[PDB]
DNA sequence: AAGGCATGCC
DNA sequence: AGGCATGCCTT
DNA sequence: AAGGCATGCCTT
DNA sequence: AAGGCATGCCT
């Protein structure tokens, strides 16, 4: 199977956002509304925003999880490459083959999906810090969208998912993601592709 | 390491708490505590005093225990040392190994440990009852590093958790406060509480 | 791993040397070598010519053996092996250990060692002498990974060491040529040579 | 002793020639000849010209020797700190207690001296490029001038020497070093120190 | 690159 | 100690 | 197949 | 930082 990519704000009125970073060449992560469409550095930090217009119950979950977003691939699992699942990047948390972390969070849980293979990122749901409007997550992604053997040129999705404390569905939404070298290049090259 | 101890405040049968000096907040007073981010600052070498109150006296053989972890998850399962320059500076008390980033000062029952399964250092001491007239017992803690040591801590934020434990070594309390050990702790003191608030 | 086999160049009693052809430089030729270089520029699974020029012939039995090994010293310890991409992918010859870097194509009495006391990769085929007219013998090599494979070769050189030996593996004669394995051989060595001169 | 520092051209005519690179905040090395200083980052390429007015016999050598300035350091000897010698840094060549390197030179030698245990490195002295008029030494400095444990803020001198085979001086020069984060910051903070309000 | 600031030292 | 010495971040 | 581009990395 | 270049892939 697929796992849904349907946005749905749900009771909580979930929404995410993004940092405004701009396009020069070797930005870190950079956020094109155009395309809806992340564009990052490998094993650098990204930042998730989750935007509620009110706050969700106690025990509520963030998961993150990448699937290929064009359909002939939809159903092979997205995973780290043959090179990167063997280098010595652990940060003592994450499996090595997991392609999206969170950093900065030891409450982080990560699962290898028993029934579909999938793997994904799980995070308590807290609310923003006083004087804040939103919570931070911060997301490193492992391979750079080109690793051969890994997504290979692959576009990728991440679907971030609120869940209740047994992984009831509360909200979803989801972006494109492109790990690279260049964010801000690759980010303006697909923009102008798409005029 | 592959795991991370507790830095849950555990007052435990014992009323277990810590408490520190009102002190300046002077560019580079020797040790200043902050309330609002619960964080000592202080200088390398230099004294630090916690005190250490209970409801009740623990039995003889209780122990208290100090240890340092790194604050960042994504650092937390590293041990924290000494860097290479001060390990090897000739700097001992005579009791503490050069590796070990706490020293108890003052103390001659002082004791230094390195884990044999999680590798982490930590110094203990004995329990002592508060002095005739104190209400609380006072430890001189050191930091032989500063955060921003390299080829140690390297600018990496960490806490220190203070446990009372008895003599085989099972928790009786615990309690946590960040540090920074750098060398104008009133004025970093001041920053960083200035950027709590904006 | 382990310590450095030789490179030193040994034409020894039957005046043992290697020939290339004198190949094209278009982009993308399959395979072309540079005298200037000494240096051997290629594709990913591609055809390698490589002749054995020899004074005087080796007795029966004699056998060819070809190694890669880093050129550079900070590298020369380690095994050059495939990445763990190519090394997964489906392109056996049917003969081939995935790991070897070096294959020899169009011979059925090759034979492919994981060297047990170096760690060593290397495929062996018997010497034949020249056929009639022909005044050498060309074994096709191919190569496995590009030089810049990540998790393999890296971007770093290597050299191969073609090595004459008897029937029991002792040496008879030596040579070695640099090679770059790279997606436009002809683009690659103009550049490199331009960047000599 | 202490190693003399006395510029001397000697038969020769032995002279060092630097880049002129300007002083932008973060440039990767930069000369002030105001302060004959040369101002780098850690572990870059530094050029240092090397010009005589008459060839110097093959086995002539070009060796380098870092010492501290001021005359109370004079005798310690120059070594990289205790966190930069544990490093990963490198090139399968140099020993990791070694301030001073030579980049791209496979000839390097490193010295230990079994008298003073100072530490120093010699290439052999090449002659210009045709069509150039000097030679370029690429050294990299492997700490910053401010290594707690090391130079710790203490600045030094660079001593090329010009020797023959026996290690005999022919020829003479030093400069100071700064290694920083920002040699153009350095470099434009320590001129402007020279002036009088 | 080159602004911004962390952090040792005076 | 405000002012500087000097490192490292990201872009 | 030369020309153009995709895309990682180094330089300052 | 953008520029430049290494180096794979394509039309
Ligand atoms: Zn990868
Ligand atoms: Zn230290
Ligand atoms: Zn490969
Ligand atoms: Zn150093």
């Amino acid at each position: 199977s697929v796992p849904s990519q349907k946005t749905y704000q749900g009771s909580y009125g979930f929404r995410l956002g993004f940092l405004h970073s701009g396009t020069a060449k070797s930005v870190t992560c950079t956020y094109s509304p155009a395309l809806n469409k992340m564009f990052c550095q490998l094993a650098k930090t990204c930042p998730v925003q989750l935007w509620v217009d009110s706050t969700p119950p106690p025990g509520t979950r963030v998961r993150a999880m990448a699937i290929y977003k064009q359909s002939q691939h939809m159903t092979e699992v997205v995973r780290r490459c043959p090179h990167h699942e063997r280098c010595s990047d652990s940060d003592g948390l994450a499996p090595p083959q997991h392609l999206i972390r969170v950093e900065g969070n030891l409450r982080v849980e990560y699962l290898d999906d028993r029934n579909t293979f999938r793997h994904s990122v799980v995070v308590p749901y807290e609310p923003p810090e006083v004087g804040s409007d939103c919570t931070t997550i911060h997301y490193n992604y492992m391979c750079n969208s080109s690793c051969m053997g890994g997504m290979n040129r692959r576009p990728i999705l991440t679907i971030i998912t609120l869940e209740d404390s047994s992984g009831n569905l509360l909200g979803r939404n989801s972006f494109e993601v492109r790990v690279c070298a260049c964010p801000g290049r690759d980010r303006r090259t697909e923009e102008e592709n798409l005029r």
